[PDB]
């Protein structure tokens, strides 16, 4: 744990679903931040139900060694009441990047889903 890696889940609007999640009400947004290199990078953001235009913009720091396979395994899911439902996940190997600034990654799922993740690398 010697490399400074900061991530910031910005937004995740136009999150599509259908009638499935609409059973109770409009889709239920909820993020799931997962990584592969740290001891146990299994964090997430518990948002709410009925919402296709949420905004977390939460910056979580992660000082870990980039010697392993730093695979930023994020996952935009749907927070249910029994079992979560993944809608669109993302993966980005940060162990090998051009550290020096932030990173506005445009991650659109399907076609209308839009989720921007701002992560800045440093050491
Ligand atoms: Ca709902
Ligand atoms: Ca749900």
């Amino acid at each position: 744990y010697s490399h400074k890696f900061t991530v910031v889940v910005l937004r995740a609007t136009k999150v599509t679903k259908g009638a499935f999640g609409d059973m109770l009400d409009t889709p239920d947004p909820y993020v799931e931040l997962f990584i592969s290199t740290t001891p146990d990078s299994r964090k997430r953001t518990r948002h709410f139900n009925n919402d296709i235009n949420p905004v977390w913009n939460e910056t979580f720091e992660f000082i870990l060694d980039p010697n392993q396979e730093n695979v930023l395994e994020i996952t935009l899911m749907d927070a249910n009441y029994v079992m979560d439902e993944t809608l669109g996940t993302a993966t980005f190997t940060v162990s090998s990047m051009k550290v020096g600034e932030k990173k506005e990654v445009p991650f659109i799922f399907n076609q209308v889903t839009e989720m921007v993740l701002e992560m800045s690398l440093e050491v």
